[PDB]
């Protein structure tokens, strides 16, 4: 309880990167003594939890665990203005255009 | 009054996750030398009370003092750019389409 | 007058936490010599007054000096999408739904 | 002559409040040796035009003549999501309802 | 190239109001051994080149050729929620509006 | 591999400016030992990818290979507000008048 570095606490800030951020799970997982597999319960879940919701939109439908080359390239859109180039849209045509419920 | 780590100044910064803020009201827990029913209040509620309305909104939907885990996925989305990428779009048909008062 | 806040000008950051601004109100209450009842403005209408647009708005509606335990749930709404959420909601069908003037 | 800060154009932030940069430029005119009647034009007329659009725009409704308290009192009104919050209701509707432009 | 304050790389923050960056542009100006003119190259153009979109917009509307406290005065609207409230504003009368396309 | 700032990884914070950023890939391209032509590829594909999506969706428009000083007049647009400013009314008619999906 109230342990820092075992990624039950690791996290990505609304305007922190998807890439930068996970330094911060990978280098926090470093001082963390675990196996690669263990790893991937952040990887690919509290990497995708934790790390600023763009990357739950992001990775929900890029999906999850995509490779650091894949979940970088769309995750890069993570970002406050940074995303707001796409996700801004992507709301607004969450509502009227693309999934405008009822 | 006014005493610190407590939980009863402990705060989910608007902008701090869900996660982020869970964390502190846990870890600055094991400084509060308190019961462990003591610490349900401030387990299941504090962290529905002053736990920014993100995560509130949510935690109602989840049912309040849910599983962590529970209200960690849900209100992951709580933090910057979940509840933007999301209740953004919500709100706003809540205004227009599903929520239209009056 | 002037003197280093003596609540007179206490501030709230646009957005700092309710209980948080309360915080500095209360920590300077202190730094002023006022009888209990004379820092009853100090509480119940300044911290309306002064206080980050977020919780006046609000104070206005909760009535200026409802208890500190109501007004705090009140203000928990301060801050960035756990407020908007609820301004956006509130003034965004002011205009076109609930409050459309003429 | 016009060095620094003379009330010259004492600048106010974005979201930095009023009653922030007031507190500036009453430190500032001490910076400049001057009537105390003189520093009295810079207080209301300076102060006013060099100031915040948020207070700015406040500071011309209130109108001047209005005293520092109840300067302060409307340009608390000022900030990111605290000015936002109520230009969300005042702002966003004078577009569309209360400034429709023809 | 990144030549250290050669007003080539000195650049405004998107909120860095219009003057604190200007007085970056400037006292490093003093630095980079210019002729008057070419200093007017850095002051016309580049100054509104790397200076904040907010402005740099603006600076276009005020047009080059226009004094310092020309662009600063239609400037101070420069800002997070000090531009928003006049600019958020504008651009949300851009779409309803005055510039509504199409 | 995968050396620190070897381009790699080198990447503009969301709100990082262009042209900051650029300043963080050149001069770690320094640190880079490559010959001129791969670090072309290097400022025309790597610093389009990893750089902000405010400069991505820019760059892309300008066309790839554009002048750094192309590439930076327009992402001088890149920025919080300063993105926003275009942005904003962009991804809102984006949605409702210049690319509304069906
Ligand atoms: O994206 P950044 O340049 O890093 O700064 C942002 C931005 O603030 P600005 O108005 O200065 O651009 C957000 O503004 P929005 O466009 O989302 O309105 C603001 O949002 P709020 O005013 O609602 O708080 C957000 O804060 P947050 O991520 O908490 O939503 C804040 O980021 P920082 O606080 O991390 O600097
Ligand atoms: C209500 C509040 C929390 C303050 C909020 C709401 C919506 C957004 C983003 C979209 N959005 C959605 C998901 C994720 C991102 C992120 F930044 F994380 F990448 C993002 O930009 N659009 C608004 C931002 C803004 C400010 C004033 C004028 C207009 C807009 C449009 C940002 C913040």
């Amino acid at each position: 309880g109230g342990s820092p570095t075992s990624i039950l606490d690791i996290r990505q800030g609304p305007k922190e990167p998807f890439r930068d951020y996970v330094d911060r799970f990978y280098k926090t997982l470093r001082a963390e003594q675990a196996s690669q597999e263990v790893k991937n319960w952040m990887t690919e879940t509290l990497l995708v939890q934790n790390a600023n919701p763009d990357c739950k939109t992001i990775l929900k439908a890029l999906g999850p665990g995509a490779t650091l080359e894949e979940m970088m390239t769309a995750c890069q859109g993570v970002g406050g203005p940074g995303h707001k180039a796409r996700v801004l849209a992507e709301a607004m045509s969450q509502v009227t255009n693309t999934a405008t419920i009822m």
